[PDB]
């Protein structure tokens, strides 16, 4: 369903933000939006995520989280790093696409970065959402690659979010 995909964009969005302390607040209720998944394909990876992270203390969730997403490694959360003017033109186009589909994007966080990128997709139309992904699937699986080689727990969010974008009709 629809609002099924929608769920697995917010909760990946929440699970692959800095796990500080207030982000915390939101895993009771994230753990229980997992567990309303019907596919097994993408609720047993987002639920061994979530559950993983809720015994861990917060100062080594935040540990790992910059040592695995630091701005220095491929592994970065900002798709445009995959040269700033050419970025800063890409950033330019990917912000009008987000008003396409009716969303003002805020000039606080930037629009190549994925837990965005992904929340906008729980909000917006398949239409829109689809040709975005046509366009940026390549760069979200090769970031879940790269995770899955250094062998990062992060990188079964990127196993559910294969099989959903193969729902929605995005094959690699």
């Amino acid at each position: 369903n629809s609002e099924q995909q929608q769920t697995v964009f917010l909760c990946v969005s929440y699970l692959l933000s800095y796990p500080d302390e207030q982000w915390a607040e939101s895993l009771p209720d994230c753990l229980d939006a997992i567990r309303s998944l019907d596919d097994e394909t993408v609720r047993a990876p987002l639920l061994a995520v979530a559950e993983q992270l809720a015994i861990t203390p917060a100062r080594e969730r935040m540990e790992q989280y910059v040592e695995t997403f630091d701005f220095g490694k491929k592994t970065n959360l900002y798709l445009t790093y995959m040269e700033q003017r050419e970025r800063g033109i890409e950033l330019v186009a990917l912000k009008a696409r987000y008003e396409a589909a009716g969303f003002a994007v805020s000039d606080h966080e930037l629009p190549d970065y994925l837990p965005l990128m992904l929340e906008w997709m729980a909000y917006a139309d398949q239409e829109h959402t689809t040709a975005l992904l046509a366009d940026y699937a390549g760069h979200i699986r090769e970031i879940g690659d790269r995770l899955a080689a250094a062998g990062s727990p992060y990188a079964q969010l990127f196993d559910a979010l294969n099989h959903t974008f193969t729902q929605l009709g995005v094959t690699p």
